[PDB]
């Protein structure tokens, strides 16, 4: 079978009653599907074990996720290879640890409650495809790495050095973060994976045959920051923010690397450099997004490709050619890195 | 007063008997020093709070560090402000979880259990300055960005990309990770953060006033490399593992920077570039170890400094002087740059 153990947070108060009722219409509902498991509760979090069929499982989990009683769900554990289950009595009994005045859990409740808390903070500063592929149930640090064709797309704030010099740090690093929540947010939901920030810089790829994707994402920042400069406060720092994109595609190395006490789970390879040496270029080229070749060529849609320029870098010295895309957003982000020139001025008066 | 909460695994094997062992001793040598808590134990994994005076509870912990019958020793939490104690009836309680069958702590083990592999995880892909800052009683969340003077150290493998040219993709993960496990020692030992993996680059950083640190890590560095590459089997990739290494310091602003779901506490600012470029300039300028001006003249040891260049880039157009130091190991290593050019060959036949 598939037994799955996830935590969450109280979206609002609830009470033992309000608790102990979705114990037992959990445990009705699951005593329908021969599904098994706890549902603990300890001052506003929510621990749960549930074993049964994996299509079952995935099911009842689709509708845990999307009920809005508890939020930052995240699964702890997912075993997929169940032959055995440790909750063969319930059906879902539920155990309210907030009551329990036992002398011996008592000591462990403040364990519980410390090494979540702690989990918690961890969890903030942790990758997000960790996550992923714990929930798909494999342990991280047990993938070998592996040579797979990727789309590797990186991005960088255009004149960041104007910010950091004439703001404030907090407006810095406010204006940093938006950014990287706009590109994170996009990237996810167009099927990639933010891998690395270095200091204004994101990096981040998609599957080989994703160039269409990888694209669309950059397109939808470019259109989502036009939306955030033009929503922005006047004197906002944020009005004058924009980015410039490049994509590059290769075979790459992914999984564990780093240090023995700290490590990424992550890729390394020559797209990783060309796709940097490309975004870079965005300036020189006066194009908000340039990709390679091999991006454009693995693209399957109608995009409206224009050649930019034959240019040399590396490597194997030799020329690559170097394409983006036209239409209004791109004129409009790509002018803006003109405006990007002389922002001190402005940013001086915020 | 202060509480300490941290767990950590058994070296090695460890009965019922031994743990009760090490708990009454342990209450006795409590109860003389007003010290009070919990020692609990599950699957070969220690579970302790401990709480009293902190000189007291420092100098306790710093013997539990140094005690070889449990490893991976983590601080979960450091209250440095307590004016109550949560356990004033015992001097140091023990409760083995492995033993007991009680009927709702048995739920409880299995999530204590899996709350903790999964921290486990967690860990291993957590920035190590993270767990200082918890262990010295702050959440690292809740740091507001700041202007501080850093030296920042940036770091890579020569000819890089014929390592990930020739060789498989486990050997070339293996190479990486080796190099950065030499640099993260021996930043740390100096006093020094790794901050940042990016590609093969590290990026590290020591406080304004310790650039005799800085070059000291290096200098080590390349003589812990310099050990590694003559001992290295025959044949072997790492005999030419060689690392180029670039200083500079400036003000930096230090604090979380990353998206909503994912952070670093981390670095940003003009230094960072400054190094990261003085770095990539060490295959022209034939020398392992670059820095700037500003690191030179920070110095306060009788460094054998030699002037390198004078340099252009960035930025302000303004250009900058460039150093190393001359020494018997700073010429290997600097030898060594020409011999990685045409390592591919070698290389090949591994
Ligand atoms: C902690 C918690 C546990 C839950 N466990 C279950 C569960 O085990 N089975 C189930 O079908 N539905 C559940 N639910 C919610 C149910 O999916 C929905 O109430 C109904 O099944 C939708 O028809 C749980 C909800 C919870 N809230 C408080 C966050
Ligand atoms: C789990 C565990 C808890 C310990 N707790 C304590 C403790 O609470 N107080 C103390 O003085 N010494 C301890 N110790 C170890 C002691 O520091 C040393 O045995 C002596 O104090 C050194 O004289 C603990 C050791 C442990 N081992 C099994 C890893």
């Amino acid at each position: 079978m598939k037994r799955l153990t996830y935590i969450s947070k109280f979206s609002r108060p609830l009470s033992g009653d309000e608790i102990e009722a979705i114990g037992r219409i959990s445990s009705q509902k699951n005593q329908q599907a021969n599904v098994t498991g706890v549902l603990l509760c300890l001052d506003g979090i929510f621990f749960q074990i549930l074993e049964g069929e994996a299509e079952k499982i995935d099911r009842i989990y689709e509708r845990i996720l999307a009920d809005e009683r508890h939020t930052d769900i995240l699964c702890l554990k997912s075993e997929v290879e169940v032959q055995e289950r440790m909750f063969p009595d319930w059906s879902m009994q539920t155990i309210n640890l907030d009551e329990n005045t036992d002398f011996l859990i008592r000591p462990i409740k403040v364990l519980l409650q410390t090494l979540t808390e702690s989990h918690r903070i961890l969890e903030k500063y942790t990758q997000p495809s960790i996550f992923k592929i714990i929930s798909q149930g494999t342990n991280p640090l047990n993938i070998r790495p592996k040579a797979v064709e990727k789309i590797v797309f990186f991005s960088d704030i255009v004149s960041f050095s104007t910010f950091a010099e004439k703001l404030p740090v907090e407006e810095v690093v406010s204006v940093v973060n938006s950014y990287f929540s706009v590109c994170t947010a996009i990237i996810t939901r167009q099927g990639g994976e933010v891998t690395k920030f270095i200091g204004d810089c994101v990096m981040a790829y998609f599957d080989g045959d994703c160039a269409d994707q990888a694209i669309q994402a950059s397109l939808d920042i470019l259109m989502e920051l036009e939306i955030l400069r033009n929503s922005a406060p006047e004197g906002s720092p944020l009005r004058v923010l924009y980015s410039g994109i490049g994509l590059a595609k290769g075979k790459v190395i992914e999984g564990n690397i780093g240090s023995e006490l700290k490590r990424d789970y992550t890729i390394l390879g020559d797209a990783v450099n060309v796709a940097a040496r490309l975004e870079a270029l965005t300036r020189q080229l006066s194009q908000a997004l340039v990709f390679s070749s091999e991006v454009k060529n693995s693209a399957t849609k109608s995009w409206n490709f224009i050649w930019l320029t034959d240019s040399e870098l590396k490597g194997k010295s030799e020329s690559i050619d170097i394409y983006s895309i036209d239409n209004e957003m791109t004129r409009k982000s790509s002018g803006g890195l003109e405006i990007a020139r002389n922002i001190g001025h402005y940013l001086e008066r915020v």
